[PDB]
């Protein structure tokens, strides 16, 4: 019924919308984005309008008018995942739009490109992605190409892990399109690839990006770029993305003329391909590589060239596990949209989905695949994204029940990778050991093997009580059978000796009696290693936090030592000392075996991973984090990455005139909200009250009254009618899925760096200007907007100041008065003071977002409540919300799970310590081991609670006042 | 003067090798052009030189029959680490020949000349760029042999990595030139000629425009794709300072554009133009491409009907006017000429005009001009930094007092033509002032300032910088009190003068009872702050009396945030900090989002928190956009401010390391008996019967004029030459450090490199790249196939599979290699098999260093671990040794080099060629290139050494009360006379 309501509010407005000038056409996009993208219809989508939208995208007459709807629709904050899907299923007949000759249309077309590529949710990449890459290449209309290579650009900012693993898709596509004959893209696609290549992320060939780039434009220039790459010493892994970049060079070079060059480009094949961890990776430029290397193999006289070339081809070999004949093996389909879609399709065999829905379903499907090729399996990361759109068509215990056994499966298609070698690695050997251990009767290892390369740093993993220190001791003890003796291979067990020294002895004596070398000797490197003369003569029984482990890392020097073990070093040890330790390892040329519960400390020093699997030693290539990715029964064992708890929300800020929790810091009086267009207003006569006690929760079913309540609570709508009161410094926090999803644009990112993204410009942008298009950035023009004042036309000269205006700002402006307008000698003039005038802040927003973030900046500091974004700040607020310091600010985001994920973000969410925390239907997204910790972290919420659900057993035992819209009114 | 023997003997030996040299094949070609360049390359001459081997040499570049040997000959006299001044000139003064020689028809001269070039640009002072640079530009543009144009567009791409700053500087004249060549019919030079563009736009010193580089670039060779170019053309944020180089680049694209039709294009091209220069800081920078933007936007001003257009065209009109610096009638601004070469060279030429110098000369006076040129043009302009550059060629036909005398002047005479400069402007960043003023600052009747102005924006940082005792704290307490005409109130700006207000609180007073003793809010609110800010509980509560130093500074910067303070006034605020909370300052400075000014002795701090430099100059405050680093670029004279003490000059060798079985510092760790070196081909040994130890107090000069024999004995003292008989005894751990003046010129090639990365790439290998193998090419980086060097053991042709181990071998080391032998070598059977260690062998390392370097280098590596000799590259040993040498610690970590003084660049230079902490350290001819005070401080020094010295000089006045045992060669023979 209420949400009958919404059908024909809709209706109205685009009634409205259809017959829009270019004069109104933003005023009303805008309220059709405001009312769409809000929970407006029950378990439903409003069918007729999507319907009308398509069509009128598609006549000349109101195409440019549809298509600036969708463009607000398709904001980068506000695109409900209910609306999303209906969006994106509009892309193509938009592509055609930017093909047009009417110069409106095109315009709007292209605009509209980068809007929803900005708005849809970055891991639904694969349902937008192919709509793209169909139509330019498909397309004869080159304004068309443009407009697309510019979408392709801009998801390299939108996706960027995203787009990376689609590299090897996108690539070729960039590539044909530099080679078109229109002068015009062959400009756009050149700057399309060099943006795309942003995405490759390997410091081993980034310098020589532009050289590649080059080439793909003019083949001359190969031989001059292999000869021009040789050099690159390879380390960081060969992603996808490395060799869709790689890879078509070196073809080019094989396949070249002169014999140099042919040699060449197999040794760089060949160092290259070496470093690819997974065949699956290699699988689809095997075609492009081994026939020109099979083929040199035979054709080139000197023997130099021919073995080089053989090596190659046996790397190449090797690494793609190519079956006898040289047949490339099977891809794994895990991660192929198809492959999710057919589970999705059949787990839906038995509920009936309307026709409407499909779309949706598609959608998931998508969402699905993407999630399988980013290798995110863990259960609330799949919450996190998919059930919000199930719950479109399903209920959300089913869509949950649903949903969880969508992902096992899906999972369970993820193909089982090989394990490691170190031979054709850079070392000679420490050791080469097959071996069986036990202690105490017990086994611990059993028929494994253990390889230790000369000056590699290594880590030793596993569930706590595996047996990491017993090995350790055994390693220092000789007990590995057939580990080289101390003679042959030196290990020195730092900060594990025992001797009988006295407590009174001195620093060099105490080194002396452990028969290192003359006492000369010892001071000399000592003072090396930092120690002064007095420390060298004191008794040991004073040395300090670092110098004690400093003091036995010199020992080791002394002791000509050729592994050294550490069990927990970073103990007992400061910030400095740390950082010390980290580059002393790096540094001091020898290999290094280390067992630390600090991740942070394992990342930033070791180069592999030996991990407990079993009764089995299972190496990685890579730190900590490496190794999770490829070991995810990691993520549950004991290092400070793993480490998930629950949370507390943060004591509100200070609120002068407050005493009682029940004074009302925000009271609304006879409230009253109507869309201009409408036939009625949307909400009436409404009344209610907030305080740091509240304890509301807004339940029914989604309405046209229930969400513009919503709206207008939120701050996103400005009421029509009546009169609105909230303290000059109460902060409200808003908390939706969006944020959840959207946080996978930013896994470059440490937690810290994200809670500054969000909040520098001193306001939460992921909320704020809900209603906005907010897409302006790179405006020096947007920003010469006319305001119609007291009927003058004016620019902005300024903004000084700010104020509550009902549910938000306004801000005092100082303007230029246009004169002459449309002469040649047409100028804006200066006005005085007293013309100033308050803009309300969503006038402003779109074309002078930098001005309105000084004069918010200097209005916190004015009343004192500007939190700052510093390091410690965050980490302390992080904590509260179950994050550990080190991991938020040295850790990057990619590395947590979809549980740290929603702490990262709650924390986020609730960083200005807000007085009333807004949840939008929380149990639609979140599963129930995260639902539980939430519900206690609101009981105990020292501020106001507002949830909005439609689950009962969410709501009990957690709040008490209850909010329901019924015909446009409802009563506290 | 007076003849000088073993000097011309010197000229003997030249000529019984360069008639080798002729005469080489193929075979032993590279074998005597070593040795031609080992000796070359010596102190042979006295202030003189081999006038007509240079001409031999190049008789012989010009012909057929002995090109390919002359020019390797050039090629291994231009190595990376050993080029001699006495020779540059002489060398560059060959490279048009060599260029016509990378056009020549004959497979192989072509091939040799190609790779001369690159190796010549790899080897020359990066600082004489423009004598060599012209010899390039005119050699493309008028040559027409394709693979001539190719050779050359290899050497400029080699350029930019050897002197990438110095390029920059040149990008304005170089990107035409790569330009046209672009254009060259041939499909391989067009290529080429985009590879080496590509390369040179490396010299764009940010990130701004990286995303569109391939793009104009693309544009440049097909001009038809402008006007989508300036569409894609939305950097729009542009951020970093618009340099040469960027315009470079921007403006041939921007001016197409301003002459296109589409009045969309012309605007757009007017909105890049107004974004971009706005962001120029020197209108010398943009003087030169005035004339190729103001035409067509006056142009486009008077043709244009649209208003918009009009206005975006003329906004950027009077953008270029202003930072053009642009006169009456739109006349560019006269361009200064002092960097042009004619400008240093008439200087020179007129310091010269009593002094008569023979034309052979002449090369090197135009040498030194150019260097004098580059100097100015990278406003180098402290006296050790000329003195570092060019008194080593000056002496090569001048006694050093004449020469250092007139080079000083020289100096000076250039230095003065540099263009005082405009000052800076604040107004179109991002900024609502916060002040603007016009005033005088007076402290006691003493004039700090007369008649400056003052403009400071809200939520910005800035710094205050002033040689000592010019008023800076005044100042800031005159700001803090509302002293300086003009500043606001406080009711309208409120400043906090951070820690540095006075009340009377009592030692007992809880911190929170103190915060709310100054009136600013209820106790609720007050403590709602701290804990915000990182209080706890417990501190609240606690008596002020309690706070540690960071907590007194969080305290303070809380009570400002209560205060709602406008700007925040800090004196010396990293005093008493530890880097923990030094590092949380910094955090805090720059989130806060509240306008700063700071004053610090750390220029690392300034660097971390200031986005301007307000600098007091003369009595006049003038503003610097960037912080110091980018401050002392604009202000060279800034270096200087911590000068003013004698002291801060001086500096200290380490102790060498502990050997054992040394109980005195008269034992000998050093012995060579019965020593003899003649070169392959010489009719005679240059020195023979050589007997000679070093001990840990040894004090030696090695006097004489230059010569044949005083040369070979050095090269075989510092381990160059391998000696051709006799013994040597050395320690397994004994260490050398040989410091010649290369070093520190060519560390004018990392300028971007802090101190502490200049010294991990000099031993990224373990051992200093400067110094050890001077006698081999080494510039073998890219060596793959090279690598497969054939050697013939035992008369058996084998290849190396492994280097195992190291042992001492006469004056240098043998490596022990396994092999691999080879059967049917040559047939398509050949296979190299690996043979057993049975077969294993020593080698040389001069036979190993050119094609296996890598291996070599783990092996040395190993030996250092092993032998409990390694210094690994710590941050704390690097910045502590520094610090010994008179290097801030701060400084050695986190600024750049560029950021240095000339005398600031030779204690870096000493602690790099310190790092190992030798036991004995050779100098050669240091009075050659360091000033008075230098010479002070390396003088204490040397005196104070607890190692070994041996001094290479002509100066009888630097070594009195150094060094009392002497060696002067006579005849090929040398003994020891003195004491110790
Ligand atoms: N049109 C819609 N699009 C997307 N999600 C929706 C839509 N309508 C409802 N939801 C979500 O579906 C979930 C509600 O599931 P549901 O089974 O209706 O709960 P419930 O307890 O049965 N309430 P009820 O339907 O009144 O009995 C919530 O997350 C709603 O936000
Ligand atoms: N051929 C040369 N090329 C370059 N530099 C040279 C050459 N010959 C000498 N020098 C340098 O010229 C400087 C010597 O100047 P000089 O005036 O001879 O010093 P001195 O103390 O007066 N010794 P003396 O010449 O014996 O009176 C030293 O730096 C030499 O290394």
């Amino acid at each position: 019924s209420d949400s009958q309501q919404s059908i024909k509010v809709l209706e109205e407005l685009f009634q409205k919308l259809s017959v829009a000038t270019a004069d109104n056409r933003h005023e009303i996009a805008s309220e059709v984005a405001s009312f769409l993208n809000g929970n407006i219809i029950e378990h439903d989508v409003p069918e007729h309008f999507f319907g009308e939208l398509a069509k009128g995208i598609k006549d000349k007459k109101t195409a440019a008018n549809a298509m600036q709807a969708v463009a607000h629709i398709a904001n980068q904050s506000n695109l409900s995942p209910s609306v999303e899907p209906y969006i994106v299923q509009l892309v193509p007949a938009i592509c055609t739009n930017a093909g047009n000759k009417d110069k409106e249309i095109q315009s709007v077309a292209s605009e509209t490109l980068i809007s929803i590529v900005n708005a849809v949710n970055p891991v639904a990449i694969k349902a937008l992605l192919p709509h793209l890459t169909n139509a330019i290449v498909e397309t004869n209309k080159w304004q068309e190409k443009i407009a697309i290579l510019a979408a392709f650009s801009a998801m390299v900012d939108a996706a960027k892990d995203q787009v990376a693993l689609r590299m090897p898709e996108l690539i070729p596509v960039l590539s044909e399109t530099m080679w078109d004959t229109k002068k015009e893209v062959k400009a756009a696609a050149t700057a399309a690839m060099t943006k795309a290549t942003e995405t490759v992320d390997n410091k081993d060939i980034e310098r020589f990006i532009p050289s590649l780039i080059q080439c793909i434009a003019d083949p001359t220039e190969v031989p001059e770029t292999v000869h021009l790459l040789g050099a690159t010493t390879f380390v960081a892994e060969v992603t996808p993305a490395t060799l869709s970049i790689m890879v078509p060079l070196l073809s080019r070079g094989l396949n070249e003329r002169e014999t140099g060059i042919k040699r060449k480009s197999a040794v760089i094949i060949d160092n290259m391909c070496k470093l690819v961890e997974d065949p699956q990776v290699i699988a689809p430029f095997l075609g492009k590589l081994l026939p020109g290397l099979k083929s040199n193999f035979a054709t080139i006289a000197d023997p130099e060239a021919r073995e080089v070339t053989l090596r190659a081809l046996k790397t190449l070999r090797r690494v793609g596990n190519v079956g006898e004949d040289d047949a490339i093996p099977e891809l794994s389909h895990a991660g192929d949209v198809s492959t999710t879609l057919q589970v999705v399709n059949e787990l839906l065999k038995d509920e009936t989905v309307a026709p409407r829905f499909k779309i949706v379903v598609e959608y998931i499907a998508a969402i699905g695949a993407d999630l399988i090729d980013e290798r995110i399996i863990d259960q609330q990361a799949w919450f996190t994204h998919i059930t919000p759109y199930m719950t479109i068509f399903l209920h959300e215990k089913k869509a949950k029940d649903i949903l969880d056994e969508f992902r096992k499966r899906a999972v369970d298609n993820i193909p089982v990778g090989p394990n490691f070698d170190d031979e054709e690695d850079e070392g000679e050997d420490l050791c080469n050991c097959e071996f069986s251990l036990a202690y105490g009767a017990k086994i611990l290892l059993n028929k494994t093997q253990l390889r230790l390369k000369r000056a590699r740093r290594y880590g030793i993993c596993g569930p706590n009580g595996c047996g990491k220190s017993t090995l350790m001791r055994a390693i220092a003890n000789g007990q590995v059978d057939g580990f080289p003796t101390q003679e042959e291979c030196r290990t020195v067990y730092v900060e594990h000796d025992i001797d009988g020294t006295h407590s009174d002895t001195s620093v060099l004596d105490f080194v002396f009696e452990s028969g290192v070398g003359t006492k000369e000797a010892i001071k000399d490197k000592l003072i090396e290693f930092g120690f002064t003369d007095e420390m060298i003569a004191m008794p040991i029984s004073a040395l300090s936090g670092g110098w004690k482990m400093k003091l036995a890392l010199a020992r080791a020097v002394l002791r000509n030592a050729d592994i050294l073990l550490l069990d927990e070093p970073t103990n007992h040890l400061d910030t400095v000392n740390v950082a010390w330790l980290v580059n002393y390892l790096n540094t001091c040329g020898i290999t290094s075996i280390t067992i630390s519960h600090d991740s942070v400390f394992l990342d930033n020093v070791c180069e592999y991973i030996i991990n407990y699997e079993g009764l089995k030693l299972r190496k990685y290539k890579g730190n900590f984090t490496e190794f999770v990715k490829k070991c995810p029964a990691a993520k549950a064992y004991e290092e400070l990455s793993n480490t998930d708890l629950e949370f507390k929300f943060p004591e509100p800020g200070y609120l002068e005139g407050v005493k009682t929790k029940q004074k009302a810091i925000v009271k609304v009086t006879n409230m009253e909200f109507q869309y201009p267009g409408t036939s009625k207003p949307q909400i009436t006569d409404i009344n209610f009250q907030c305080s740091l006690s509240s304890r509301i929760a807004v339940i029914g079913p989604n309405g046209a009254g229930k969400s513009t309540l919503i709206n207008v609570l939120t701050g996103e709508l400005l009421p029509t009618s009546g009169e609105v009161y909230t303290h000059e410094n109460c902060r409200i926090a808003y908390i939706k899925q969006h944020a959840f999803a959207h946080i996978e644009s930013h896994l470059d990112k440490t937690p810290s760096e994200y809670i500054q993204w969000r909040f520098q410009t001193g306001e939460d942008r992921e909320t704020m200007d809900r209603a906005n298009r907010q897409i302006n950035e790179n405006d020096a023009e947007a920003m010469n907007k006319i305001f119609k004042i007291e009927g003058t036309p004016r620019r902005i000269a300024g903004i000084h100041s700010r104020r509550k205006f009902k549910n938000t700002y306004e801000y005092e402006c100082s303007f230029l008065l246009g004169e002459n307008i449309g002469m040649k000698s047409e100028r804006w003039v200066p006005m005085m003071s007293v013309d100033n005038a308050w803009i309300p802040r969503g006038e402003l927003v779109e074309s002078h977002s930098k001005m309105v973030a000084e004069v918010d900046m200097k209005e916190a500091l004015a009343s004192g409540q500007f939190r700052p974004l510093t390091r410690k700040e965050i980490e302390e607020h992080c904590s509260m919300l179950g994050l550990d310091p080190e991991i938020v600010s040295h850790s990057r985001i990619r590395g947590l799970s979809g549980g740290q994920k929603v702490k990262l973000v709650l924390a986020a969410g609730t960083w200005q310590r807000p007085h009333l925390i807004v949840l939008d239907e929380p149990t639609n997204y979140l599963d129930r081991d995260s639902l539980g910790a939430l519900s206690k972290a609101l009981k105990e919420f020292e501020g106001g609670v507002i949830i909005i659900t439609h689950s009962a057993e969410f709501t009990k035992n957690l709040t008490e006042e209850v909010w329901a819209v019924k015909d446009g009114r409802m009563t506290p």
